[PDB]
């Protein structure tokens, strides 16, 4: 499942991770939208090449071969690459990666400019788009701008990570209008309000139907379901949860019926890093003897966030502290639910309190749907935060 990237229709490019690449849909996608590698006539660049990392390697269809410049950016020199197409070609996107060898990410175009020419020769280039990407240097990114005709496309490494501009691949794509519609599903990057054109179930369901023959329809489903969850959301109704020591976690048969499978955990994270090697993944390793401990400390609240693969209805969260001393036992807890896979869509489900104790405690509340859960350490014994296990039980 992709998530909407936000609309782009200024002259600042939208740059996002090209997650499409990992999918079984890629080939069908490329068939329809990619500019064939066979339409790329030639490539040159102004900085030469390092060793055998020749410029042809930037457009050979292999993410495991790269060009690297022979001359790094400096205060006086900016690396650029010029691609010539067989014929004038309409393009709205570049998909780009830096080198992916042992120095992966080195030379990533952290800032770039894109220029068009309709000629084969001459310096008549006009600025099409400028952009940046600050998230990572290791990513395959989609750079999306206004659809433009190119005989030659010039790509300038305005800032290259560690100056030594590199490219595993430059790939080119034609406009995908339905994809852009999907990119405009939400009003902003928080993805917690559906855009006006989809802002009813009637409109959203019609849109889903409209996407059904699209090559990456299956990847759109997650975002569509997120929108639907927002459209159908009810007012938050937090209660006080009842907290008590429990031992039913020992009961395998019970767990089979009532405990959410650990395999349903897509991801875990927290806001406070961790102390020593008491990392977060051991709050969910199914071992009461291993525990997470925060790197930060209350004042600030510690919070843990668990993402699920499948939405699940829970009525209980079971937790315990580090068993040695009980340091960082959540004495007071806020439980937040989101019904979306991403976005700023959490609502408060329940508040609860219990004295620190050995063993496991359930926090029981009203049955609630969770696609993701936030566990907030309101008050914690000794202003630390610790989890030996975090478990989720159904009504
Ligand atoms: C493997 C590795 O890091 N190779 C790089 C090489 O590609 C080039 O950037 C060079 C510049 O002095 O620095 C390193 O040797
Ligand atoms: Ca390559
Ligand atoms: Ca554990």
């Amino acid at each position: 499942g992709l998530v909407p990237r936000g609309s782009h229709m200024s002259h600042q490019a939208r740059v996002s991770k090209f997650d499409l690449y990992n999918s079984d849909k890629l080939d069908a996608y490329n068939q329809e939208f990619q500019v064939s590698r066979s339409n790329i006539k030639s490539i040159n660049n102004n900085g030469g090449k390092y060793n055998s990392s020749t410029i042809d390697k930037a457009i050979d269809g292999n993410l495991e071969t790269h060009w690297e410049t022979g001359k790094p950016n400096d205060a006086n020199f900016t690396n650029e690459v010029v691609v010539t197409f067989n014929e004038i070609t309409n393009i709205d996107r570049i998909v780009y990666s830096a080198r992916r060898d042992s120095a992966r990410g080195k030379g990533f175009a952290k800032e770039f400019e894109i220029y068009a020419s309709l000629k084969d020769e001459g310096d008549d280039f006009n600025l099409v788009s400028s952009g940046e990407y600050t998230e990572s240097t290791r990513d395959l990114v989609e750079i999306k701008f206004n659809p433009t005709d190119f005989k030659r496309l010039k790509f300038k490494f305005k800032k290259a990570d560690q100056n030594w501009a590199s490219a595993a691949e430059f790939m080119f794509y034609k406009e995908d209008k339905l994809n852009e519609k999907f990119n405009g599903l939400f009003t902003d990057s928080s993805m917690n309000k559906v855009s006006e054109e989809f802002n009813t179930l009637e409109k959203l369901n019609a849109f889903e139907n409209e996407l059904k023959d699209h090559p990456i329809y299956d990847l759109y489903k997650e975002g569509l379901n997120n929108a639907r969850a927002i459209l159908t959301e009810t007012s938050e109704n937090p209660t006080k949860a009842t907290l008590g020591q429990i031992t039913y976690n020992l009961n395998d048969d019970y767990n089979n019926q009532y405990r959410m499978p650990y395999k349903n955990i897509k991801a875990i994270k927290n806001n406070g890093r961790h102390y020593a090697a008491q990392n977060i993944e051991k709050a969910i390793d199914n071992d009461v003897n291993t525990y997470w401990e925060t790197g930060t400390l209350n004042s600030f609240n510690n919070e843990v966030e668990v993402e699920f693969n499948d939405l699940v209805t829970l009525d209980r969260i079971v937790y315990g502290s580090r068993q040695s001393d009980l340091k960082g036992f959540a004495e007071e807890v806020y439980i937040y639910a989101s019904r979306t896979s991403k976005g700023d869509t959490y609502k408060l489900v329940a508040t609860g309190a219990h004295e620190a104790t050995k063993g496991l405690v359930e926090a029981k509340f009203e049955p609630t749907e969770f696609k993701r859960v936030k566990f907030k350490f309101k008050k914690s014994k000794q202003n630390s935060a610790t989890l030996n296990e975090l478990m989720f039980y159904k009504p």
